[PDB]
This record gives C-alpha cells, sequence and structure tokens, in this order.
C-alpha cells in the first residue's frame, strides 16, 4: 500500500496530506504499545514523537500536528481508521459470507448458533463475539471486549486467506459507536430484539433504536435484513426484510416453546414449510435466537430440515445456563450463569422456575464499578423469584466489598429467608448443603470467568463451574 493508494481510494475523508506519495505502508495500529516498524499510527483524541521512534512510517491526526513527521490529517480519526483498515487488508468481506448480529439481547447466542450451524452442516469459517473468538481453526480464546476496527478486519483476513467463506460477528451496541465495524459490508444482518426500558441505554429510545438500525446501512445491496417482527415498521431503509416472531404475519413464525432440562423445544413455521426444532440449550429466549438463525441461514437455500437438525447438537454457550449435569450425582441440579443485570437475573430464575420441579436457591453478588444503584434492585428481583437467597462476594474490583454488600442488602425482602456469606467458596458450599432432594441451586454473577478480581491488581483463581464440581467430588468421596 502506497500512500498514493490511500489518498486515491479514500480521498474525501482526508483533509490534508503532508506526506510522500511514496511511503509504502506495512501495517496499521491504534495503540502505541502495538506499533510495528512501517505501520501507520492513528492518533485518537507528545505521543507522536514516541510512536515514531518505535518504528512508525506516518501518523493520522484530527488537528494540526506541527512536527517534522509524515502525517495525514483527517476529518474523523476513528472513522478513517475503519475505512483504511478495510483497504490495507483488502476488503476481506467480499469473498466471505459475513454476518452481523445486533440487538439488545441474544447477540452472542444467535451468532454462536449460526457458527455452530454452519460448521455442523459442513463448512469452515470463523466467529468473533464477546465470549468466544474462533479465528479460523484456532479458538484463540482471549482478550476480546476491547477490539477496534483493525483487530476485527485483521481477523477477517485470516479467515479469507485461510479459506473460509463466512465470518460470524457480534455487533455490540457499543461497537456501532466506536464505528468499529464501519469499513465492513455484511451479507446478512440480524437484529434480534430491542429493550424499551433503561437496559443498554444511551439517549431516549429513538436515539437508542436509530443507532441500532445503522447496521443495515453497512449491509451489501446484495444481502438481507433479518428482523424481529415487533420492529417491522421501524425499518427506515429499503432492502430485503425477513421477519421472525410469533405474530401470524411474520416471515418465520415460532410456536410451542417447551423448555425443560433437555432444552428448548419449539415449532417454527418457515414460509415454505414447517418443522420441529429442538435446541439443547435451555431458555424460551433461545427460540427467537434459533428462529433468527434458521431464517438468516435458510435465506440462502440451505435445506431447513437439515439446518433444524443442526440445532440439536448445540448445547448453549459456556457460562450461559451451563447445567452442572454432573451434580445429579449428589441429589441436586445446579446452574451456572453470568447474570449481572436485574434483567438477566429475572429471565434466568423464571426459566429455572419453569424447568424446576422443586425449590430454587440463588447464590450471587455484584461486580465492583458497574451501576451502584441497579444493585439493590438486583436483590429485589432474586428476593421475589427465589426460595432462598445466598449473598456472596463477587469481583469487588476497586470497590471495598462490604460497601457493595450494603448496597445489595437493601433490595432483599428481609421477611423471606436470606443468608449472607462473604466468601464465595463457602456461599457455594453452603447452598449445596441446605438444598434438598432435587432442589435447584443457581450461581450467578460470574459465568466462565477464570479469576476472581479482588484487587485492581491482585487476583486468585476461581472458576465458578469448577469449584462446584470440586465440592461435589469431595461430598461423594464420603
Ligand atoms: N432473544 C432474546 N430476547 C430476550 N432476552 C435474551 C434473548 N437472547 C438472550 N437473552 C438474554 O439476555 C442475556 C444476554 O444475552 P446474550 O446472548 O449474552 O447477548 P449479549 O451478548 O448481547 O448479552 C442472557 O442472560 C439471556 O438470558
Ligand atoms: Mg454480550
Amino acid at each position: 500500500m502506497n500512500i498514493s493508494t490511500i489518498v486515491s481510494n479514500l480521498k474525501d475523508l482526508i483533509l490534508e496530506v503532508r506526506a510522500p506519495y511514496d511511503l509504502e505502508i506495512t501495517g496499521v495500529s491504534n495503540h502505541s504499545s502495538k506499533v510495528k516498524k512501517g505501520d501507520l499510527f492513528i492518533c485518537r483524541r507528545e505521543i507522536i514523537p514516541e510512536v515514531m521512534e518505535k518504528g512508525a512510517v506516518a501518523v493520522v491526526v484530527e488537528r494540526e500536528i506541527d512536527l517534522d513527521f509524515p502525517y495525514i490529517q483527517v476529518f474523523d480519526s476513528r472513522y478513517f481508521e475503519a475505512k483504511v483498515a478495510s483497504l490495507f487488508f483488502e476488503d476481506p468481506w467480499k469473498d466471505v459470507l459475513t454476518f452481523g448480529v445486533t440487538g439488545t439481547n441474544g447477540k452472542t447466542t444467535t451468532t454462536m448458533m449460526i457458527y455452530h450451524m454452519l460448521t455442523s452442516l459442513g463448512e469452515r469459517g470463523s466467529v468473533l463475539t464477546t465470549a468466544v473468538k474462533r479465528i479460523l481453526g484456532n479458538s484463540y480464546y482471549d482478550d476480546i471486549t476491547t477490539p477496534d476496527a483493525i483487530t476485527i478486519l485483521s481477523a477477517m483476513k485470516e479467515n479469507r486467506e485461510g479459506g473460509g467463506k463466512f465470518f460470524a460477528l457480534e455487533v455490540s451496541s457499543h461497537a456501532l459507536v466506536q464505528q468499529r465495524v464501519e469499513g465492513v459490508r455484511f451479507d446478512v444482518g440480524i437484529f434480534t430484539n430491542i429493550s424499551r426500558d433503561h437496559l443498554d441505554f444511551h439517549g431516549t429510545f429513538e436515539n437508542y433504536l436509530k443507532a441500532k438500525l445503522h447496521l443495515f446501512d453497512l449491509l451489501k445491496d446484495d444481502g438481507v435484513a433479518v428482523l424481529n417482527e415487533s420492529l417491522a415498521d421501524a425499518f427506515n431503509r429499503k432492502s430485503r426484510k425477513i421477519t421472525f416472531g410469533t405474530s401470524k404475519n411474520a416471515d418465520y413464525r415460532l410456536g410451542n416453546i417447551e423448555v425443560s432440562w433437555e432444552g428448548t423445544q419449539f415449532v417454527l413455521e418457515t414460509p415454505d414449510g414447517l418443522l420441529k426444532v429442538f435446541t439443547r440449550a435451555i431458555g424460551d429466549f433461545n427460540a427467537y435466537n434459533a428462529a433468527a438463525a434458521i431464517a438468516a441461514l435458510h435465506q440462502l437455500g440451505y435445506d431447513p430440515k437439515d439446518l433444524a437438525s443442526s440445532l440439536e447438537t448445540f448445547t448453549g454457550v459456556e457460562g450461559r445456563f451451563e447445567v452442572v449435569r454432573g451434580a445429579k450425582k449428589i441429589g441436586l441440579n445446579v446452574v451456572v450463569d453470568f447474570a449481572h443485570s436485574p434483567d438477566a437475573l429475572e429471565k434466568l430464575l423464571k426459566n429455572v422456575r419453569k424447568i424446576s420441579q422443586g425449590r430454587v436457591i440463588v447464590v450471587f453478588g455484584a461486580g465492583g464499578n458497574s451501576d451502584r444503584g441497579k444493585r439493590p434492585m438486583m436483590s429485589e428481583v432474586a428476593s421475589k423469584l427465589a426460595d432462598v437467597v445466598i449473598l456472596t462476594t463477587d469481583d469487588p474490583r476497586g470497590e471495598d466489598p462490604e460497601q457493595i454488600m450494603e448496597d445489595l442488602i437493601k433490595g432483599i425482602d428481609k421477611r423471606k429467608p436470606y443468608l449472607v456469606l462473604f466468601d464465595r467458596r463457602e456461599a457455594i458450599e453452603t447452598a449445596l448443603t441446605i438444598a434438598n432432594r432435587g432442589d435447584s441451586v443457581v450461581i450467578a454473577g460470574r459465568g466462565h470467568e477464570r479469576y476472581q478480581i479482588i484487587d485492581e491488581e491482585k487476583k486468585v483463581p476461581f472458576q465458578d463451574r469448577e469449584v462446584v464440581e470440586e465440592i461435589i467430588r469431595d461430598k461423594l468421596k464420603g
């Protein structure tokens, strides 16, 4: 990539070029920590001198630099980033069936199903969500809540070069703001749901919604919008719509949801046929995720029946309704989830409620340095929908843990039996003991998380699911 190529292709973003038509560019980077030699560095709104010695050929910037150094000055750094990136990796999206999945809820599950449902129906590609990155064959499991434009596009160019014709990507409501995914074009576009409350919230609801529709700008004029029925009319653009839902007039229409410890069983009316679907993952919410997929997928002449038979193998996402099926070995069934909203909490308990023929006991705490006030109402939820509530320490990052517990304690209905134990290890041990023949013990807050973060920097090992299994191995022992 010449600078001549950049300027040429992307001229209108660029305000002023003070740089040789020459400076071949070898890579792109956003953090100083990460600069290679020859890369172009993009300075987001002192460091300039630093990043140049580290080996930077030139630097993008939003205001006048005034330094001896080769620099493209742009109208909007962050946008520019996306766009450049798309070039330097050479638009990896044209060659690969790309999927973007946004919504308030169900991003990860829906994306992961797509992923699973393609590999499983034979095929090779790549997924990239919050919870699971699989870069080609590799499941490079690691640090992916802080990806930018370059990291995503990077990872789509491994996919294509390594010969996969599809990339399944979760489009965070966050990420549409960054503009992380602005240099992309998607072949399909799933929009799962939208909350009218004050979950996932920026402005009013219209600002909240509009920003989530933007995805469909970023959509190939070839490809399709896969929409929730309840958002039918909101679709302000002019492209292919496929609806799903329960209304009798949605393109794909899902029916008799039947959640049980074997999983969600539902019945989906495709607009050419009709079929049983069984996912193994538990939760009624899992039917609008499944439906959204069998739609998007089958909107490319994949035989439905066969797609539907895919979902059978899908056993949820690690840390999301993870049943410790290995607990029946005692006398109990145990659920690990990650719920850190009043909301996910409620959904969970209702589902364990439906599915559980017995008492439901809930171990949870709250994370340091999220909302301080959404805390006592998290307890409020659990105080209602659960027979016994065991309150334990979570990841009190910065926060002093006993100054979290106070905040949580207010929402507990003091009339019902609640129990407070500040050591997660003992909370869990206890709940297993006080719970009976065939009760359900649910542990929330953490999920697949691998350490408990007490100190900003000082953290001990604690895998929620595993400690459970540990205590069970120990009880059975004697
Ligand atoms: N279609 C849906 N409608 C309502 N709630 C959902 C849906 N899909 C998932 N959820 C719930 O929302 C929470 C987060 O969903 P998740 O699959 O993690 O998407 P995200 O990655 O956007 O959080 C989960 O605890 C789950 O119970
Ligand atoms: Mg998420």
